[PDB]
């Protein structure tokens, strides 16, 4: 009833990694490694590198599932809220009740799960781009942490796992997420917290 959320490199050496991108006003999506946590803005791009130390097997699919981080809310399913999920802002692809999607990845799938009902979406695993060390999936969050009637201001962890072509687990990694207007501010906010 609850995915898990352990690290796990696997044979091939999964993670994650992500963009520099500081902590200026303007910035629309910036990573704090001494958070584990992604500050973005709706709907915007979030690049995230998918790292291997060994190719993995034709097949080899990555997904993304959001889940609630506090424990007496982890059963709940993360969707996009009341208002979001009516605002027809679909790309033709993702169901408009999911929290996450993948830009312009036309071999993206978004399941339903039957049994716990929670969202997720999946493509294939894709080897880097000749002159590139990495593989770079493009997600969007389509709601705020603060919106009513969804998040509520409960923060999120996503879960990214690499899966085999029977959806085994053969990786996972995961980072909190905070979608929100200032990721700039709110970034520089929690580290000072933090420290
Ligand atoms: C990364 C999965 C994948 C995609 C396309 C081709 C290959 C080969 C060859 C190994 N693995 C692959
Ligand atoms: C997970 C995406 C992906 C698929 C296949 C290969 C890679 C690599 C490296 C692995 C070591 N040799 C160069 C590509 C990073 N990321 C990958
Ligand atoms: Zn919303």
């Amino acid at each position: 009833s609850v995915p898990s959320q352990k690290t796990y490199q696997g044979s091939y050496g999964f993670r994650l990694g992500f963009l520099h991108s500081g902590t200026a006003k303007s910035v629309t999506c910036t990573y704090s490694p001494a958070l584990n946590k992604l500050f973005c803005q709706l709907a915007k791009t979030c690049p995230v590198q998918l790292w291997v130390d060994s190719t993995p097997p034709p097949g080899t699919r990555v997904r993304a599932m959001a889940i609630y981080k506090q424990s007496q809310h982890m059963t709940e399913v993360v969707r996009r809220c009341p208002h979001h999920e009516r605002c027809s802002d679909s790309d033709g692809l993702a169901p408009p009740q999911h929290l996450i999607r993948v830009e312009g990845n036309l071999r993206a799938e978004y399941l339903d799960d039957r049994n716990t009902f929670r969202h997720s979406v999946v493509v294939p695993c894709e080897p880097p781009e000749v002159g590139s060390d990495c593989t770079t999936i493009h997600y969007n969050y389509m709601c705020y942490s603060s919106c009513m009637g969804g998040m509520n201001r409960r923060p999120i962890l996503t879960i990214i796992t690499l899966e085999d072509s029977s959806g085994n687990l053969l990786g996972r990694d995961s980072f909190e997420v905070r979608v929100c207007a200032c990721p700039g501010r709110d970034r520089r906010t929690e580290e000072e917290n933090l420290r």
